[PDB]
């Protein structure tokens, strides 16, 4: 019994079934609900990500890795409660979400205060609950490796070495901070099986994916439906290419939805045009029937969506 | 009654009395607290807030305008348990407090809809209460006028034409980011002298200083006990100085005191060569004295405790 479910018992890595990698029950900026509650609707949050998960889980999902942490908005007891509505395995994880620098009360704090912080909520529990962490997630993106960015990473690998559970990142897909959060990584003496590098599946540079995956570390092609980044046909192509290649050893697929997300370009005015299909059953209903009838038989599926996250966590 | 203030019914502003124009009862990062509560304490910040009101009170501070808004930690709720325990006049107030970015829930968010936030908070009231708020709080520091300050601060210019409350500032006193403030503000239509440029009193250069109050602004020499920024010695000599050459009319004094603040700069062990002195009554002991005995006659103290605090918020 390795993996801690959020509202249910840890599990052996054997049990998780077939798995979403990548997808958010609901994000939002701590500080503006904080501040502002009459832009949040509880109830609304609530039902949405209830309607999703369950279609979800009609389609066979049996786990949802939701990697929403500080800066996106984690509430470990909305997830609880959404688990009990649906009965959805769910892991949740701890690590900082940032771009460029770390909130105030950071400033003169050492890599291992930060470490600190996510030990805890992987040893003890999460915002006050004995729910425990059962990942460590990072990010980077256009602004590049900055000070503090590298500071967080750093971090995640003490917090790794202690733990021993896996790290998923978000990376900026045409900008090599995907190959640089691993090399940092590896750096500091983290297996590169323990790492997923994610939004890789937002570009069609089959060269730059194929030298993460050959250093180790599973590919997150992650994104399907988000078409502002990449449209599901290029994705699929490149699916496919990758898998022609001999790579299904690192593939893992998601859609990265949020059932809500309070930001401002992802507004529903904007839907028809950045992201019409976007779901978590999206590759149910595309993918998976694009890849088959191109020839990817039903064994290189399990792959993906079972054996790799087993061995993630394993 | 055209000031609101916590816990407590409206008063004309010519009931203000003594004024302590910059303290804070509580900072902490909003993301932070959220994440991992076990870093913080709730009794002891409590504590700590009622024992420095109580003690500001026995030298005959009436009124403490706190400038904690989104980013800093504002909570109205602990500010009213504070203001039912004390009897102090509270003004709170709202406003973004950033350096560089905003929050990701407003990418794609015009400064019409950040403004819209701040009047909610002054016509409705705050975080689901009917506390109201009486004034606008915007900063800008080292990174300077960036894209992201300057719409916070065009949004703080149409809170003030819609509702007339003044705005304070948070500025670096060696950037020139204290200037531009102003010239923003003015352009798009502000009263100069309902702006309040803050932390002036970071600095020995006069020019700068009398640049900003001759165009129409109050200045702000807040930060008194704060030495990194300017040993005590220093500020007197600046004050003094500004009062002999006429600018009485235009300062306001204060200290910038955080009963509790969560950042690691303002960690105990450094405040014995940091901040020894710094409270909510060094002014008492040190720089008033000096200032009596210096020429200043008790007409010129009323003035900048008194009469100009009563100007700003009429
Ligand atoms: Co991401
Ligand atoms: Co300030
Ligand atoms: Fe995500
Ligand atoms: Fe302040």
């Amino acid at each position: 019994m390795r993996i801690p479910l959020v509202g249910k018992d840890s599990i052996e890595s054997k049990d998780i079934g077939f798995t979403l990698i990548h997808e958010h029950l609901r994000v939002f900026s701590e500080a503006v609900r904080q501040q502002w509650p009459h832009l949040y609707n509880e109830d609304e949050e609530f039902r949405n990500a209830v309607n999703e998960v369950k279609r979800a889980m009609q389609f066979g999902v049996k786990t949802i890795v939701d990697p929403t942490v500080m800066g996106c908005g984690r509430d470990i007891r909305f997830m609880e409660k959404v688990v009990k509505a649906t009965g959805i395995n769910l892991v949740a994880g701890t690590g900082i979400f940032i771009f460029i620098d770390l909130p105030f009360y950071f400033l003169n704090r050492s890599i291992d205060e930060i470490a600190d912080l996510f030990i805890h909520d992987i040893k003890e529990g999460i915002q006050g609950t004995l729910n425990k962490a059962g990942f460590v997630k990072i990010a980077a993106d256009e602004p590049g490796i900055t000070k503090d960015v590298e500071k967080v990473i750093r971090a995640a690998a003490i917090a790794n070495k202690e733990t021993k559970v896996p790290i998923i990142t978000h990376s900026n897909a045409h900008n090599n901070t995907g190959l640089e959060q691993q090399r940092i990584l590896t750096e500091e003496g983290v297996d590169p099986g323990k790492i997923l590098i994610g939004h890789l599946g937002d570009t069609d540079n089959i060269d730059y994916i194929k030298k993460i995956a050959d250093k180790g570390s599973f590919i997150g092609l992650d994104r399907y439906g988000l078409d502002l980044f990449l449209p599901v046909d290029k994705r699929n192509e490149t699916t496919l290419r990758l898998i022609k290649d001999g790579y299904s050893d690192k593939i893992m697929i998601s859609h990265d939805y949020c059932c809500t997300i309070d930001v401002g370009t992802a507004k529903p005015e904007y839907k028809p045009k950045l992201a019409p299909r976007w779901s978590t059953t999206l590759i149910f209903e595309d993918t998976i029937p694009f890849l088959k009838r191109n020839g990817v038989n039903e064994e290189v599926i399990a792959t993906i969506f079972k054996e790799n996250p087993k061995k993630f966590f394993s």
